[PDB]
């Protein structure tokens, strides 16, 4: 009946003779009460994906912004965004009330991430995380922490760890949450007692919670386009200047900046020239999801495009 298999100490598969896999198993048994044999059976089936390693290694004016933008803001995406918004309007309104994060932001995030569930990833999370944890020295510690959290998540939500699929980095569901984000920010917004990253209602609430946790200020402006050019100043979502310094550089805000006394200097390559913007705190909050000016600007404008298409 019961087979302890204490004598079965060596696993097969792609990670069969991997010291890192061995230490990881020891950590899981010692720290979380995992059964060594059960974990070896799971990891023996895990695959080392060289494509995952290659991708992790892989990461004017000529119209840069324009090319990036058109990958996301298209008639098909805006129309599908409208459908998702209307279909999950209650969840979106509830997220606005509970977290102060507006529907266009959540709709924009889920649209840029997975096109509202159409592209959620085809890689087994276990394969990606074991590959990155056991055969990638550069970020081995970070991904080992993710694999740990993933296996704990699977155990708790009662999922077979080998059934879940996602990105080459192990990101999951509608919002493409990493295991650590599931742990720190995912909420059971649907109220069934389970946190499911593949349930659009849960994902909606989880994205909203993530935003509020990262400082989203309800009702505050995201960014305001500037009149003028500021070629002498370094730009990017990480920059920071007082409104006074930006004015001295030849900029004026197209909309009143309220009480904001500083801002980041954003610059978009619109082909014919450069379009400068005053980046406000909420814009930076969007970059917390993906450290990129283009990313955050596309999330915001896609959400705006859907909001408008809904009014029609
Ligand atoms: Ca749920």
């Amino acid at each position: 009946m019961v087979e302890p298999q204490h004598n079965v100490m060596q696993m097969g598969g792609d990670f069969a003779n991997n010291p890192n896999a061995q230490q990881f198993i020891d950590k899981m048994v010692n720290k979380h009460g995992f059964d060594r044999q059960q974990l070896q059976e799971i990891l023996s089936q895990a695959k080392r994906l060289d494509s995952v390693l290659r991708l992790m290694d892989n990461q004017g004016p000529n119209g840069a912004w324009l090319r990036y933008r058109k990958k996301f803001i298209t008639p098909d995406n805006v129309q599908n965004g409208v459908v998702f918004w209307n279909q999950y309007e209650d969840a979106l309104n509830r997220a606005w009330q509970v977290y102060g994060v507006p529907p266009e932001i959540i709709v924009g995030i889920i649209g840029v991430e997975t096109r509202w569930g159409r592209v959620m990833g085809k890689t087994r999370i276990l394969d990606a995380l074991a590959t990155l944890s056991f055969n990638y020295p550069r970020r081995a510690e970070y991904f080992s922490g993710e694999l740990e959290t993933f296996l704990l998540m699977a155990r708790d939500e009662q999922d077979d760890p080998l059934n879940l699929k996602g990105s080459f980095a192990g990101a999951m569901g509608y919002g493409q949450f990493m295991p650590s984000s599931y742990k720190q920010y995912a909420v059971d917004f649907s109220g069934d007692g389970h946190i499911n990253l593949w349930d659009p209602v849960d994902a909606i609430g989880s994205v909203a919670n993530y935003f509020k946790a990262h400082g989203w200020v309800k009702g505050d402006q995201v960014a305001v386009m500037a009149n003028g050019q500021a070629p002498g100043l370094p730009n990017g979502f990480k920059t920071k200047y007082s409104i006074s310094q930006l004015a001295a550089a030849g900029l004026t805000p197209q909309q009143p900046l309220g009480n904001h006394q500083q801002a980041s200097l954003l610059r978009l390559d619109v082909g014919t020239g450069y379009q400068y913007w005053y980046g406000l705190p909420n814009f930076y909050t969007i970059t917390r999801y993906n450290h990129s000016t283009h990313y955050a600007m596309a999330v915001w404008q896609l959400g705006q495009a859907v909001a408008l298409a809904r009014v029609q």
